[PDB]
């Protein structure tokens, strides 16, 4: 049945890979893509949550936990190393530029006028545009990591879409200091900038590049579901707010 | 929270103009085959009933005989709904299907051919391409106004009302200027559907726009944007 | 006292022209304009609403009416000849462009979504376009009019700063549709495109051009003294939000 | 090799406005170096006056017609056709009809007449000028391809003047009147038949050589690789 | 409503960075002629003196020695206002005074000056002018933010608490690339100023922008922009 | 008048990467119609094979020197301010320095080495470039006006290239990175020292006479009075 919406929407035995695990969004991907039947491979430096989400979120048993750090550079070796050995091939990648990168927590507060001065004292301004530089850092050697892995899942077929890559981001503790949209659009603006050149470079192989850029876990489900499935193969370039 | 679930638009009742051809077929049946009561409507009731008997999977096609140009047209087909059913949830306007001619005569393959379509086509019939898609887009909303805020208070389904704003060049599609019209009807729709979308969001009524290339590309949206998922979808424009 | 505010914002013994007197904002401005010294000529094509303004809101007696119609052409003939004849000369001419535009009241209700329905199946979408017509056509003849004497309280000098045409609009009962903003936006767009033009053309000569756009009293009063007044003589092409 | 690689040598020319203005100056540039310059104005005596007087090599060759009427535009390619039967560049002044600063008086008097909706229509007519001269020469210029005469494709060039809308001092919005109107419906033609192997050029609105060198360069096989720009 | 009780800066507590230099002076003095507690901070107290005991009206002119780049500093100078006085409602910072070099040493009037002068500063320190004004207008509102909710809580002025930001382009302005280091400063001043609009307004702080040309024209804009006349203006820049 | 509008004779070039490419191929169309053309490179072995080997006339005067040291800058013009003392074109080629995709794997590898800030890095040196290759010639460029051996205005033509950054897939992120860079520079020199009477033109990145059309319009008398344009 070509148009209803279980056959078209189906991600059934796609083989994804999102960085970060958990995270924030990547959760409410990461579900709504295992839940529907897909192998989903999700990395982080923190084994223990990696570890919770694939026991407890996984509805039919297909999230693979698999701990190393974005950042880390050999790390990103060992990863693609095992899933070509174990699976050889994936079809989705999101990745999260910035997972290593903004502080996830901060200690102090952030309600009273004081401690919103001393967050800003303690914040120098080049930290925001650091966060550009990560997320343009990172979803380019994320990308160069699994390159060979994400067109191997163009020639075995599994699935009629072409393969993806998505990218996301987060701000970290950025997302409670009242200078938030400063470090939200530095990180847009990062992931955007890196998207659209390897968009420009790579689109003319079998690798299609988007962007959902950071509510309810429905509407990130819908968008993942639409973008990564046989609804979405000819999507490539936009970027979902 | 499986497709099934998510891209559901059971007991939807939506109003696709134009007639369910082209964009618009794709719409409805994508709708209809996964539920939906759809009511189509168009000026030629002959190609109407056909769709309806012909790619109809469950049933739920409802034709209805009306220019969307005339406005006691769209009064009667409002009140028609109003009555059989009392409220819409979905509106899927074709601006413009009242518009461009949408079957050319003359041969378009010749540069000959190519130089009397230029020459028997006054270029204003281009800005007048925009004039009727921010006619149409306006009128056919003023008309489902009131019913589809009824999709709200009937609760049948968990989104807003929606109002998806789409459009045809007509005839312009195999003239070697079709770019030309293509971006004429596209101006037409989003113009329009920006000063909707502003003025009447506020009334719990997303507007959203999809422009005028396989038949699962179509359902894919219209599905993703009527759908629950998708229920926070308002102001896209979609190529 | 040169940055003394009394002598800054000085608009004393200055000969104002406000198309639509009353207006919305025109009052507003008329009341700040003479209050503060300055001979305005109010017009306006009901005279009892002129006559009205004249004497309940002057604060020292120098609000004079004068009825026309600005679309009205003739009429326009007839207020240039009766004020070159008693004063010879303006300096700021401050025009209401369709102020003879949109339909100033609506009989219709608003409240009921079906109030709302009718209003927009009576409103054909033309009328917006309609509106940006009217705003252009009309800065262009009511400047056209003062042209003479505007340039005339160049050489009578009683301002140091340069002689200046304030545009504004208004939407009429376009305030009250659901449908507004189109409204807003087809009147600013109008009053812009004219003034823009004027400037590059007439700004040569001693004619600043100016916009002030659609609330409080005192942000109007604080903007049309400011910019007619000596404080503002070096302010030209600027829109006033 | 500048003689060589400026050659207009044989080239099958048509400016519509060679006698009003600019195109005189470039149908001089054009002839002069090699290019038989058929012109275009509505008034004929002063078209072969041009001629006989303006030609250095004796190629330039006058026809009456006003480009707004279009039972004039079959006219002339009908008979330009007959002669030829292929063009190779058309430089198209798209609104042909066009159109005492002293005192203020006067320009009170002169701009109290002129109604604001005239500089929206020196829009309007640019539009439909390059769009009906494109047209007209249609098939001719595409001949001009297929008999091989020069190595660079074939060429529209377009331009526009404001006429007496240069007096007023609202000449700047006559102006781009002129000039949203030319490039509005340039941009529309070079996307929809660049593919049939055609460039589209803009020249917007004074000296004889550096109007001179773009038409040279842009005509000649040096500028062959130059479709959708835009000269001042 | 005459001029006299709208444009009133009748105690204002200002703090104008800089030192009352440049259009720092021209506000300052603009300021206290009417009526308005001015603290003046620079680094130079010999500066800041003369200011004080030469231009002042009134004599409500306060020197405060402190480099704005130096943190310490400028914590001592929020330490001494808010024992002082305890509040203030406006802040006049001129972001990148500890920024560029404010003096030129060599010749600027020559082919071979120009030429000198171009072969000796790294093209780095046009983006460093920005880099400058991006961290004065962010650390200069931070020192004084929670004195600045003060000035609401005082309530001695209708107007909220006001940060305008201002820069100055140093010795570049006899360079003949100017404009360059001018929109370097410009854009520093602009960048940062919508990033503090947008997170701190809805504290109840406006932040406007003044760009590096009378005394009059200065004294205009300063007087419109603190009084009560323009009160709802936030988010513009002067030009 | 092809030979006349388009004179280049006697006209005092310096061309940074006349050896390197496009350089080349503008300083060829530029001697050879008599223009003395200085080349400039840092393997000196090939700027002189260059010249007698490609001057049509004998007029192409290599020097060695690598743009990106100052004190190789001094040093060219001390030299070529002694030849002639004077200079009316400077086609800078901002960034000197510059900089097997068969098999995926070995392209995962050839990015996997390249740090994307070495990217905005190619931003950075052609900023560098324009504005140490205007500071170094800019007596040399004015003195060009005073020796009034050209009724054209002295003129910085910029251009850059992004090396092996041509073959990484890529390359259009290169491409950008020297485009913006070199314009951004431009706009800035044009704003501020063309009120010394000194036009700047920009060529961005391949036919040997699209280049030459350009090269030889701009810096004609014809392209006098063009500045501030940029060119594909």
């Amino acid at each position: 049945p070509s148009l209803a919406v279980a056959d078209l929407f189906n991600v059934n035995g796609l083989v994804a890979v999102v960085t970060g695990g958990a995270t924030g969004i990547g959760l409410m991907m990461v579900r709504a893509l295992e839940e529907n039947g897909a192998k989903v491979y999700i990395v982080g430096r923190r084994k223990e949550v990696l570890e919770k989400v694939a026991k407890n979120e996984a509805k039919h048993g297909n999230i693979i936990p698999l701990q190393g750090d974005a950042s880390s550079k050999d790390d990103l070796e060992r990863i693609v190393a095992h899933i070509t050995k174990e699976t050889g091939y994936i079809n989705l990648l999101v990745a999260n530029a910035g997972i290593p990168g903004p502080a996830p927590i901060k200690m102090s507060p952030s309600s009273s006028l004081a401690d919103i001065q001393k967050d800003l004292w303690n914040t120098d301004p080049a930290e925001f545009e650091h966060i550009f530089n990560v997320h343009v850092r990172g979803a380019y050697f994320s990308f160069a990591a699994f390159l060979p892995l994400l067109s191997a899942g163009n020639e075995k077929g599994n699935v009629p879409q072409s393969s993806q890559m998505i990218i996301t981001g987060s701000i970290g503790a950025f997302g409670r200091v009242p200078l938030a949209h400063y470090a939200y659009s530095a990180s847009k603006a990062g992931v955007t900038h890196m998207a659209k050149q390897l968009a420009t470079a790579f689109t003319k192989y079998g690798i299609r590049f988007n962007v959902i850029a950071p509510g309810n876990d429905e509407d990130v489900a819908g968008c993942i579901l639409w973008l990564a499935s046989k609804a979405g193969a000819w999507v490539s370039g936009n970027v979902l707010v």
